[PDB]
């Protein structure tokens, strides 16, 4: 007699990792309704009808009596087909069901952040799944039902509109590598005692993030007691000031300004220097001179500033800038941060000090990758990308590639001369990187430890970020370089890139 003129779903779009395997599927799911017109005439049969559905024999009956008024309330949604067809099976009036999509994630917390989660209506909410809703939802159908005075479906007349799926999304995540950065990760944390962290890989040829993972982590199949700490996706949304591990771009600029050479010697005795009302502190006063590779081996803050002197805080500041640091890198993902940058008209010494020696900034662990990205990629910088590309993109140039060689020789040196992270190397290659101990000031003031670099030295592949929040077990500021190692080692050879140290695996 009636007619109403309900929706069909469209399956959601696969999601996968760059080798297809799916990292959110479509699954078919049985959703139970009910008319409480026509369940009020088979009152007898509810206490079956409520054990099956898992709830209270009175409750249920409550449930239904307070909306007997109604045509349609939901009894359970998302049950597997077997199960909404054995309650079918019931025959008990009044129950019907409707199927339904639900996403399953099948690696679970190891790429929550990255890839999001969906409503219970099968909407994105959060990562790729919200970024990407409108590619991954397609478009819904269109049918009819006729009903009675009772509200009862008789018979389903037609199909109005066909829907659309939605299409196939390829991230650039490798699932290989996120599994292990993700093992390496939380096994470093514990161990350490440690709050939160990060982990960042990246290709540095194509810009593909190939693993991005957090600690902690939650599993978006069962979102129950979910912590908000435990949703922060840290490797975009924690900014912190890199402190050393923007030497490297502070030396670049040195290179670069035709004022400096390896070769060059700077004093730093006594390790302080005095600038107005400020003192600039070096950790390891060990030292009188340093050469320039020396400088970042020992993270000379007074050697470093006295370079920052010499060419000023405005050639350091382009290069932090053109290689992506405080700057949008267009992922467009959902509550990514950019961090700060501030440029001065004229640079006061303080403010270039502070510069040179990486608190003058704010970043987050995607930017420092990519911008160690484009010190390996031979001074070349290319765009992120959160999914896979199918060709090389056309990146800028900028650090000049005999600059950038430099510098990648100085950060080999970094890991593998005497006194240097030794616990970064990775066996079978040469690495390349640099340590540092973050600032993220609020009122607090918390200390993570990071590294970053890249291998193989002989022809870069990838860039990683290791970041470890407020390590409690305090010689903290070397905790990440054994991440890197482990991580490093397991990614080159993954991605069967052929070893250039021998002996050493």
């Amino acid at each position: 007699r009636s007619v109403r003129h309900i929706a069909i779903p469209a399956h959601r779009g696969l999601i996968t990792d760059r080798n297809g395997e799916p990292l959110a599927v479509s699954t078919p799911v049985t959703t139970l309704w009910a008319n409480p017109k026509e369940l009020m005439t088979a009152k007898e049969r509810w206490p079956q009808l409520a054990a099956a559905l898992g709830q209270d024999t009175k409750l249920f009956a409550d449930r239904i009596e307070q909306n007997a008024e109604r045509e349609f309330i939901y009894l359970v949604r998302g049950l597997t087909p077997e199960q909404g067809e054995g309650v079918i099976a019931l025959k008990v009036p009044g129950v019907y069901s409707i199927e339904e999509f639900r996403r399953f994630y099948p690696a679970g917390e190891v790429v929550a952040h990255a890839v999001g989660f969906t409503d219970v209506d099968d909407r994105g909410r959060e990562g790729i799944e919200l970024a990407f809703d409108e590619w991954l939802a397609g478009v819904p159908g269109k049918r009819q039902v006729l009903k009675d005075r009772r509200g009862r479906v008789i018979k389903d007349v037609q199909v109005t509109k066909n829907a659309k799926p939605g299409k196939t999304l390829a991230l650039s995540i490798d699932l290989r590598l996120q599994y292990l950065a993700h093992r390496e990760l939380r096994n470093a944390l514990l161990e350490n005692g440690a709050k939160a962290g990060s982990l960042v890989i990246m290709d540095v040829k194509t810009g593909e993030i190939l693993a991005m993972t957090n600690q902690p982590t939650y599993n978006p199949n069962n979102r129950r007691n979910l912590q908000p700490a435990a949703m922060r996706n840290r490797a975009m949304i924690d900014v912190f000031e890199p402190g050393s591990t923007v030497k490297p771009f502070s030396m670049s600029a040195a290179l670069a300004s035709g004022r400096w050479k390896p070769s060059d010697i700077v004093d730093v005795y006594p390790g302080t220097l005095q600038i107005g009302r400020y003192t600039i502190r070096d950790v390891s006063r060990n030292s009188r001179q340093l050469d320039l590779t020396g400088i970042l081996i020992k993270s000379s803050n007074v050697g470093i500033s006295k370079i920052a002197f010499d060419i000023g805080a405005e050639s350091i500041y382009s290069v932090m800038q053109q290689v992506g640091l405080g700057q949008d890198t267009g992922l467009g993902f959902p509550g990514e941060r950019v961090g700060n940058l501030p440029n001065h008209r004229k640079w006061p010494k303080a403010e270039t000090a502070t510069l040179a020696y990486g608190y003058g900034l704010s970043v987050t662990a995607i930017q420092l990758a990519h911008a160690y990205a484009a010190l390996a990629n031979d001074g070349k910088s290319v765009p992120l990308s959160m999914t896979r590309v199918d060709r090389v993109p056309d990146g800028v140039q900028v650090i000049s590639p005999e600059v950038a060689s430099t510098v990648q020789g100085m950060l080999q040196q970094v890991v593998e001369a005497q006194g240097g992270v030794f616990r970064a190397q990775v066996p079978g290659y040469h690495a390349a990187g640099k340590s540092g101990t973050a600032r993220k000031v609020s009122r607090e003031n918390a200390y993570r430890s990071l590294f970053a670099g890249f291998a193989p030295a002989t022809d870069p592949r990838i860039a990683m970020v290791v970041v470890i929040d407020e390590p409690s077990k305090y010689f903290g500021g070397l905790v990440s370089a054994p991440v890197f190692s482990k991580v490093m080692a397991g990614a080159l050879r993954l991605m069967n890139v052929p070893p250039d140290n021998l002996p050493t695996a």
